[PDB]
């Protein structure tokens, strides 16, 4: 009984499949990122997480049973879903119009800080920041488009760009490092994320799932 979401006319399907992996994976949550301007939240993207399905049965183990807001107050749930053992894909789609550099600045900025802030920022982590950004240059974003972010578990970030909000059917760009992998996800529902909305979806729909 997993459903889809819809984020400010962007739909998110409950289930999609990836032409790249031949993995299927189910909506985790979903949520909006933007600018607060003088007070006034003002928005840009929409964001979709999802969870490759054998997620259910490696996250059954610990948190199969717990309540929803008992998750919610759990940073080491949150851990494992950005660490865990399987792949996690995530949509980033635009409400407002921005180019490649525009949108990846922002990003970049919280996963540079966030490698900064747990230790793992050297030269490696930073040339695959460069290349990061190397990727959006020569892409643009107008309403609608959006940008899929594969982390695997196995180190590695693969990045796709979608006119609209169908996935790509190959791959952009690979980021190969470990540290970096997860520093997207982890800027989204990882302890210093001040947006809560994407990690309520997570401890909202979880439950359901981990019990069957
Ligand atoms: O989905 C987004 C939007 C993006 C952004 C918004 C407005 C802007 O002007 C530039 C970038 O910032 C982010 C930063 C992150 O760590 C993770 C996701 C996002």
């Amino acid at each position: 009984s997993i459903t889809a979401i819809t984020v400010e006319n962007l739909e998110y399907p409950a289930v999609v499949t990836s032409p790249v992996t031949g993995k299927s994976y189910f909506l985790g949550g979903a949520g909006e990122r933007g600018l607060t301007i003088e007070g006034n939240f003002i928005k840009f993207t929409a964001i979709g997480v999802y969870l490759e399905d054998i997620a259910v049965a490696s996250l059954a183990a610990k948190w199969k049973g717990k309540s929803s807001e008992e998750l919610l107050e759990t940073l080491d749930f949150y851990r494992d879903i950005i660490s865990g053992p399987f792949e996690k894909l995530i949509r980033g789609s635009k409400i407002r119009e921005l180019s490649g550099p525009e949108y990846s600045r922002k990003v970049m900025e919280n996963c540079v800080a966030h490698l900064k802030s747990v230790g793992t920022y050297g030269d490696a982590e930073a040339e695959a920041m460069q290349k990061f950004a190397e990727a959006f240059k020569p892409v643009n974003f107008p309403p609608g488009a959006s940008v899929f972010y594969r982390q695997s578990p196995d180190g590695i970030l693969g990045l796709s760009f979608s006119p609209d909000t169908s996935i790509p059917e190959k791959e952009a760009a690979l980021i190969e490092n470990k540290a970096v992998s997860s520093a997207v996800l982890e800027t989204m529902i990882g302890e210093h994320a001040v947006s809560p909305d994407l990690k309520r979806c997570l401890a909202a729909r979880l439950p359901a799932l981990l019990n069957e």
